[PDB]
């Protein structure tokens, strides 16, 4: 059965007198560093010479190169892009990781690939959040959290489990739940969400926009209905709480509910489930891993080209027009990662 | 052309047309409760007209002046018909049309009853659509935070010549002008709204469910599979942040390079031609009257078939997994008690 840790199952006692080195200050690193500090945990940032180094300094952290951070740390969180783990592990982390220290990754991919490996005398774990940084930080400040998966890969000390779960409690994940899941399963599951589900959801939204525009509908209205009004996202986020079919039962007019249930369970041909299986096969059999290693070349040049090209697509041209014309509800984000 | 769109914000609307006027909110459901609460908090005189059911009692519990529909209409300058569309015809014929004052304005929140001829222009009166693009709880939460949701409007009949400023005064009072209120014909609004409900919403959920089913079949932990396809809130957060800054932009901003490379490997390539073809079939059913005939049949027995479909959907593996996940993982929520009581 499942092992799910909440606040009752974790404590900050294991972090008493210990220093955490957050390696990276990106989407995850900034959120971990901010929440650890506000939870009363001694934290240091290790970072290469880029904008994230300057940002960590601007937000009041003790910031050094990665080797120096690791050498002054009891716990090391490797929160940099996965393709970078191998070289940083070999050169900066492994030579400086104290005897009895804990190294944590936030995704299983570098463990599956053998780029991050158990070290004699040291602990190794995965603590993999199921949400990006801004919500982890916003939830933390509101007394809430996002879920995470964890795995104890190597435990020399016999104290790795409570130290990993203490980090999880300090960053807020035990407010939701931290479930035991093998790092190989986390890797394949996580990549599947990114490679099948996220693109399929955006492709469906784009398909709806294209068909409406083809059939003579107002492009601003078409863009608002398929996602830009926030209704489809609100349905999906409220659905996380109460269930997706339940949101329609509770919030839908009878007209809406009758229409929804006419086509619910009937919209997709078998080619969709077949492509999901093909994506999982690419993930499980190393084809994506090889593709990722290639794309990391000249600092992700091909990704830069794909990012720029996507902004020129009709959906994103229409998004810029709608967003300039309709005010979307936002909250001020200035100072979000400064000390609370 | 994009330049042709007529979009009103707060600077283009005022509460002045509502000075000394009473709005009758007919119905106190998903839309009715939000309209009533926001109108009252905006300083607009509001009454609720409702049949004898749980919504009558809720309106009283929430401090409103509540009567049957005919009495509400008889004492109002503006009437908002916020009940299910299939009920518009009988309520219009029996309770509204005979009681609507000279020079009063009737608004619907969906064009379907206008397309079908169940709600019609009345000599000496005004008729309009103000169609919110969001359900009630967000309209209310946004309103209380000084925000709003978009809406479409159409002036169908304007005896007084004052219908536009009165419709937009309602829109400002309920908060839609804080986002934007765009002119769109009631017929277009009808088909567009139905398309969102019959193609896009069920396809998004079917896609989430297909992901869940494939993961469970391939031996993944069902709780984890459920969390990743939506239960974590990540896919919802992606789509809601995407509404702000763009869907491809959320991935560029918030995704690890591993995530962005994976996403861009399959973006624009996941769906076969048959999905597009199905979207066109659903539009054909909506535009040609097939869906209107289906809906009339479904309603004719107080939605008995919908009750069966709602109960059957809760038994699907995705929804069984949802209850297991929800029990075991705490989801961030905000207290909702008293949300619709006076500010
Ligand atoms: N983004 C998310 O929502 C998310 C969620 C869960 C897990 N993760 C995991 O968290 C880890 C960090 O991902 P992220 O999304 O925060 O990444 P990111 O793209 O925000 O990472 C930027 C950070 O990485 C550093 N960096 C980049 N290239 C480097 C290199 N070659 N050597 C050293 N430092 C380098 C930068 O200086 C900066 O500190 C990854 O293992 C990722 O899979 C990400
Ligand atoms: N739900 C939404 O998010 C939403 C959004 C925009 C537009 N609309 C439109 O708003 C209107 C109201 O829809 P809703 O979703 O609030 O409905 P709902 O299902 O919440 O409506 C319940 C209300 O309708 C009343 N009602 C039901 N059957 C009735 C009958 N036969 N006679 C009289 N009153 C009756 C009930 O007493 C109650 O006040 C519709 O035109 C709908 O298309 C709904
Ligand atoms: C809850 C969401 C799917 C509803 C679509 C709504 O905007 C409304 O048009 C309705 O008829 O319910
Ligand atoms: C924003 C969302 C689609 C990203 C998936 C994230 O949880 C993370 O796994 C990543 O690698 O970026
Ligand atoms: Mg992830
Ligand atoms: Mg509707
Ligand atoms: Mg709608
Ligand atoms: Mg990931
Ligand atoms: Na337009």
């Amino acid at each position: 059965n499942d092992l799910i840790y909440q606040d009752e199952h974790a404590s900050l006692q294991p972090l008493e007198g210990r220093t955490v080195a957050v390696i990276g200050y990106g989407i995850q690193g900034r959120a971990f560093a901010a929440n650890l500090r506000d939870s009363g945990v001694a934290v240091r940032v290790g970072n290469i010479d880029d904008r994230y180094f300057e940002l960590a300094r601007a937000e009041g952290h003790r910031v050094t190169n990665i080797a120096e951070a690791v050498a002054h740390a009891d716990i090391v969180l490797l929160l940099i892009p996965d393709e970078a783990h191998g070289a940083v592990f070999d050169v900066d982390i492994a030579p400086n990781l104290r005897d009895g220290a804990l190294l944590c990754v936030a995704h299983g991919h570098s463990l599956v690939q053998g780029d991050v490996r158990p070290l004699p005398g040291r602990d190794l774990a995965m603590l993999a959040p199921r949400m990006y940084g801004d919500p982890i930080r916003r939830y933390y400040l509101a007394g809430q959290g996002a879920p995470a998966y964890f795995d104890i890969v190597a435990d020399h000390t016999g104290r790795a489990r409570d130290r990993v779960l203490a980090i999880a409690r300090a960053v807020g994940f035990t407010r939701a739940g931290v479930m035991a899941l093998g790092y190989r399963q986390e890797t394949f599951l996580d990549l599947f969400q990114e490679q099948f589900l996220a693109p399929a959801l955006v492709d469906l939204v784009e398909t709806g926009f294209q068909v409406l525009v083809e059939r003579g509908f107002n492009p601003k209205a078409a863009l608002l209905e398929v996602y830009g009004s926030g209704q489809m996202g609100k349905m999906m986020l409220d659905g996380a709480d109460i269930g997706l079919d339940e949101v329609v039962a509770l919030q839908g007019s009878p007209t809406c509910q009758v229409g929804y249930h006419r086509w619910r369970g009937r919209t997709l041909p078998t080619a969709v489930r077949e492509l999901a299986a093909r994506v999982l096969d690419q993930i499980e059999g190393g084809d994506f891993s090889a593709y990722l290693k290639e794309q990391a070349s000249n600092d992700y040049a091909s990704l830069d080209d794909a990012r720029r090209a996507a902004l020129k697509r009709p959906l994103n041209v229409a998004h810029a027009q709608v967003r300039a014309a309709f005010r979307f509800p936002t909250e001020a984000a200035g100072g979000l990662y400064q000390a609370a």
